[PDB]
């Protein structure tokens, strides 16, 4: 992690940066968290256009420890493998003794203002309609667990919050919210036999916000595929949804701002559903149907239930692991979580739309 080092290594794993020096290069930490370092290396421009350099950023990733990682990190990596050879993620650049190099993309993150503009979020519904179509249109690695991440991503953070002893002001009843999360697994595992397009399990990102998504080149791109697997794919766009109203711009404490005011509106649900539906189904696009889209947007609303109790462990045990470092309010992130999870059973059960959930 000394800047020298990563000019060293930068030097001499990607392709003719050799003919530079350690006073070309430029070194810039960006945001990192528990789990890796993260560095922006470049050559310096009037250097490179010298040189006439192509490649003039790099991303440099430094691993950190498995223990620390919520995602799983013995699959991490052969995951993004196949992600960049089907040019989905970031291409993989180089790797080295303790971490990777990465393609560089040019551009911004969407921000919370971006999700309002209904061009944006037609682009959106575009490459999510696209990228959901890969686990039928490639032979993805026959060895992946075809779970639904939903149920992993449950149980693996529910058991590590239950380990816990203090537990003190996320909510005075923990175990209220661990029974909620065994009812919404076993009414999840009979709703998604119900027919419906959007219960299929395809490869998803599972992280979807807009952070994680680049805009290039007007071209939005997806990043950060640590937590991507097999899924509901209505579980990937409930998670969109719900991010609507999540602002993680704010840069005093809590880190965050939420405005459930702001949910995606059901003029722009339809117009987003309709758009992913016309790329996600191939040779016959014949989902115009509202029934169809009435009923997606229906099971989107049912896997954004247990999203907000999935997302509120894992802030939990996040606010373990930190300590005054960003100051980001793991505690209070995972109450307001929490909170959303309360406000939507309450939704749909006044619609009677998780019938048996057994409250
Ligand atoms: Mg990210």
């Amino acid at each position: 992690t000394d800047p020298l080092y990563i000019k060293k290594i930068c030097l001499e794993k990607v392709h003719d940066w050799s003919r530079c020096n350690e006073d070309d290069v430029c070194v810039n930490q960006i945001l990192s968290g528990l789990t890796n370092q993260l560095f922006e290396v470049s050559i310096k421009e009037d250097t490179a256009i010298e040189y006439r350099i192509t490649r003039r950023h790099v991303l440099f990733r430094i691993y950190g420890k498995d223990v620390d990682a919520l995602y799983n990190p013995l699959s991490e990596f052969e995951v993004y493998k196949t992600m960049s050879k089907y040019r989905i993620a970031p291409l993989l650049l180089n790797t080295f003794d303790g971490g990777r190099i990465e393609e560089w993309l040019y551009g911004d993150p969407l921000s919370i203002d971006d999700l309002k503009n209904k061009s944006i979020l037609v682009g959106i519904a575009n490459v999510l309609g696209k990228f959901h179509t890969l686990s039928r249109k490639r032979h993805l690695p026959e060895h992946w667990d075809k779970t639904p991440c939903v149920f992993k991503m449950m149980d693996r953070w529910r058991l590590a919050v239950s380990n816990y002893k203090n537990l003190d002001k996320v909510t005075l009843d923990i175990n209220k919210y661990i029974q909620e999360s065994h009812k919404f697994l076993k009414f999840i595992k009979i709703y998604t036999q119900i027919e419906n397009i959007a219960n299929d399990i395809v490869f998803c990102h599972n992280d979807l916000q807009e952070n994680n998504i680049m805009n290039t080149n007007k071209c939005l791109r997806l990043i950060d595929f640590e937590y991507s697997g097999y899924n509901f794919l209505s579980a990937d766009i409930a998670n969109f949804f719900i991010e609507t109203t999540i602002d993680y711009s704010y840069n005093a404490y809590p880190f965050f701002i939420i405005n459930k005011k702001n949910y995606i509106s059901y003029e722009s649900r339809i117009l987003f559903v309709t758009t992913y539906l016309s790329k996600y189904l191939d040779d016959s696009t014949a989902a115009s149907d509202q029934d169809i889209i009435d009923q997606f947007l229906e099971a989107i609303e049912v896997q954004a239930l247990g999203l907000h109790l999935i997302w509120a462990f894992w802030s939990i045990i996040r606010g373990y692991q930190t300590k005054s470092y960003n100051e980001f309010d793991f505690f209070l992130y995972a109450k307001e979580r929490l909170k959303m999870y309360d406000e939507q059973k309450q939704y749909l059960m006044s619609k009677n739309i998780i019938k048996d959930y057994d409250d």
